[PDB]
């Protein structure tokens, strides 16, 4: 199971790690992808997870969108975890660079509550443009199930821990 995490709260844990390497090591029931509404896994967490599946995640995702249309900002879908996990929960946080409402970040994290245990990144961080410190606060104040956060930036990880209030 999960190793080397700092406990932030009763249910939130955090580690300086690449979510792809964590997933390959642990093979959790659920890995969260930081998706966009089109499930176009081009870069960041999504591009890295998809690359590790040899593009099978993208092929599955394109079939999903062709059938169902895009997700909502704040929404999610459950797809296969391929070689990385049983399932992948694709969750769309708001992209501040697109003018999307940061309040939708709480809605995005609510999707985690449908799953008992998840390996996840901080939503809306990275190329989605939001402050990771704010994202962690929303996570802790929204998710009630057990979440293991992989932060792939050592300086950021240290700042998140040292400023956690
Ligand atoms: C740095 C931060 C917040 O953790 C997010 C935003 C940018 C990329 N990132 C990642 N997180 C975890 N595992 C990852 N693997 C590849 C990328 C990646
Ligand atoms: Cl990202």
């Amino acid at each position: 199971s999960f190793s080397g995490y700092l406990k932030l709260t009763d249910n939130v844990y955090i580690k300086n790690a690449d979510i792809v390497e964590e997933a390959k090591k642990v093979k959790p029931t659920v890995v969260v992808n930081a998706a966009n509404v089109y499930l176009k896994h081009g870069g960041g967490v999504a591009g890295a997870l998809n690359k590790a599946t040899n593009n099978a995640m993208q092929v599955e995702s394109d079939d999903y969108i062709a059938t169902n249309g895009p997700l909502k900002v704040g929404g999610s879908c459950v797809l296969s975890g391929h070689n990385l996990a049983k399932h992948c929960l694709h969750v769309v946080g708001p992209n501040v660079n697109k003018g999307e409402d940061i309040q939708l970040l709480k809605s995005a994290y609510e999707n985690f509550n449908q799953h008992e245990v998840l390996l996840a990144p901080l939503l809306s961080a990275g190329i989605f443009g939001a402050d990771p410190i704010h994202s962690l606060r929303v996570c802790v104040d929204t998710v009630r199930t057990n979440v293991y956060l992989a932060v792939f930036d050592k300086n950021l990880y240290d700042k998140l821990v040292s400023s956690f209030l």
